[PDB]
């Protein structure tokens, strides 16, 4: 979707009399529409997020396999023990002192010396990757409410060839702009990445089949070796080894137990990710505040379609208190504005309600136009009416509910 | 190998004063001499470890393929979509809601259903087999120093025949033994597998070409899709599909990414084994005390030899510090007592030194017979000197080394 409607995650709000911007919160799966006085009602949404080039952090071993363990010994006097496993890096070493003795087949007492060596192997690793700030670009997709039926409302090539529609990126570093909105004038946008998009305040960790944004204070605390992205071999290995007390000639080496487990319940309320080689970042919104003091109505005005008017799609209801019709036009005198109102009677033709599709007309020079419009209803009875005297056709509504107040169930 | 000698990887335990038993540690490729006060000097090995009728335990998959993706999709009010692929199990489906309106076909607003389904099949999977403690053997090869020759002391059917080999099992269940020692009583035996012979801790796991003994808790919690060894339709299907955001009336499905490279990390530790049929356990260790209380020189002694001896082989260095000889005796007053004895001066006879076949004698009343004999001589020159008077035969004898105390590197 390039537009809100026939999405069911759809807000509307309105820019009032006087506003000069109107604040929004951009998410990735929801759209916006506003209305404001004298202005085109436009839409705007989160098109995708994506990042690319990750670059890797540091890796963390969970579970590590000890082998190939050995003790060189030797008796007092007899020279300081080395090993020569001391030689490959993937073996951790250490030395020590033993008490020795005719026991333990040294002929002086004293201290003997040892040097233990094992071979660190990781079993299971996880990985964790950043996203550079120059390679993040948040895509955000404009729809300005001019003419359009049911066939093109949804046309993404006909919107923005009418310049309707379109698409501009917001980046953390250019994090403003300003949207040329064509024969409307401009908007100027501006967001702040918050939660799940704050790139800055994540990595991507994979772990076994999955990936997930993680906390980067949380990643970088955990006490577990790791290598850096260059120049692999494991860091603080002696993390998951247990050197156990030494006998005179011997030392067992032992692996510490898996911590799966603790990373698992680490990262069980962490968003999952998919495909970390240009990531799709879903979860997360944008704060965005909408400047809208040059965002104009169209100078090419137009008088009153004086043709008649049928229904080619009877008003239904969207699920947001508004209904959608469409409209065919029989007259040639395009463009024209339509003359379209919602009211209580019949009998009185004052205009009550709000028109979604503000300043509804036929764009076409052309006969047997389609142009689909969006309004909303009051509470209660009333009429669609279109045109005047013996063109004049209208539809009956009935809309439920109460100007009370509405529950709300926010997320 | 049913025996020490010639054996590289072979230790020497003492049965000291007063000890009614002796720790060892047996090793698949390793021998123990042991030397004892007043008793025959023995060796005990492991002779073989194997498990037959390894029983599946599960099966895992860690590359998926997806196939015949299908979705059905239904208009609001028209029903909810079923797919008909829900009846062959070799497809995972998902059910699903979609916002619906004029744009995507239907002519109500609001929500419709879909139900993706796609076929499942295993690229590559890992099968995990188990041990039951009852259909495994230890074999134990216990071997007594009475007298032998060169030709004899490697041959195991005469060392059966004069009942100075024999062969016992241990089993899990069962892991203590009383063994008969012909003529010389008895001993008893009790084992502790650990490591690659506990095969409590293991299952065995086939990746590809190869076997690996792997830790039971690491194989249990594998997060991957799995059989069970009856019953063979894969569970957890879900782990290595990607079931993408829907469309209106379509849903992309796509395989995961191999988890193999993940797969062979892990394994890389673990040992690699043959045959998992009738397995070989090679890896590992026992951990047995040997009971000596009621092992006896044979009742039935003898007095010494009194006819000339000669060297049928010179004394040779075995690697371990002790030097092995042949005598081949004239005289037919056999079976008798070898005089035979190790002197730091052909001036004074004092014994010293250890004899490891201890007690040596002919046991043959035939002449010219052949017996081996190996002995420990001092750091130093010594005189290993057979018979006395004018039928005294020596040999001089240089062993490097000090009292000082060997330094050690104990794997």
């Amino acid at each position: 979707m390039f537009n809100c409607l026939g999405m069911s995650n759809r807000d509307f709000l309105e820019g009032v009399s006087g506003a000069t911007w109107v604040d929004v919160v951009l998410e990735g799966d929801s759209c916006i529409t506003i209305m404001a006085k004298d202005k085109p009602t436009i839409d705007i949404k989160m098109m995708e997020t994506e990042a690319t080039n990750l670059a890797e952090v540091r890796s963390y071993c969970y579970l590590a396999t000890v082998s190939d363990v050995s003790t060189v010994s030797n008796c007092p006097t007899t020279g300081e023990a080395h090993n020569p496993k001391r030689a490959e890096d993937t073996y951790v070493c250490k030395s020590g002192v033993t008490d020795r003795g005719w026991g333990n087949g040294c002929g002086l007492f004293g201290k003997g010396s040892i040097d233990t060596c094992a071979n660190f192997t990781c079993s299971l690793k996880a990985m964790g990757r950043m996203i550079q700030p120059e390679n993040v670009k948040y895509e955000v997709g404009i729809f300005i409410h001019g003419s359009t039926s049911s066939d093109t409302h949804g046309n993404y090539s006909s919107q923005l060839g009418a310049s309707q529609a379109g698409r501009f990126t917001i980046t953390p570093n250019s994090p403003a702009i300003t949207v040329k909105m064509g024969d409307y004038g401009e908007i100027s946008v501006e967001c702040e990445p918050r939660n799940g998009l704050n790139t800055e305040a994540y990595y991507i960790m994979s772990v076994g089949t999955k990936h997930f944004l993680v906390h980067r204070e949380w990643f970088n605390d955990l006490a577990l070796p790791w290598t850096s992205p260059a120049s692999s071999n494991w860091r603080n290995r002696e993390i998951l080894l247990e050197f156990e007390e030494p006998h005179a000639t011997k030392q067992s080496v032992v692996a510490l137990g898996s911590q799966e487990g603790a990373l698992h319940q680490a990262l069980a309320g962490a968003v999952p990710v998919s495909f970390s080689g240009s990531v799709k970042l879903t979860s997360g919104h944008l704060k965005c505040r909408v400047k809208m003091e040059k965002l104009t109505l169209k100078g090419t005005t137009y008088g009153m379609c004086t043709e008649k008017f049928s229904f080619a799609k009877n008003p239904a209801d969207t699920g947001h208190g508004t209904v959608v019709l469409e409209l065919q036009y029989t007259g040639s005198d395009g463009p024209c504005k339509i003359p379209i109102s919602i009211v209580a009677s019949l009998s009185d033709l004052t205009p009550i309600g709000r028109m979604v599709t503000a300043n509804p007309y036929v764009a076409s020079s052309e006969a047997n136009a389609k142009v689909l419009v969006e309004m909303e209803p009051p509470f209660g009875d009333s009429y669609i009416v279109v045109g005047r005297g013996d063109k004049q056709i209208n539809h009956h509504w009935h809309k439920a509910g109460s100007s009370i107040g509405k529950a709300h169930h926010h997320h």
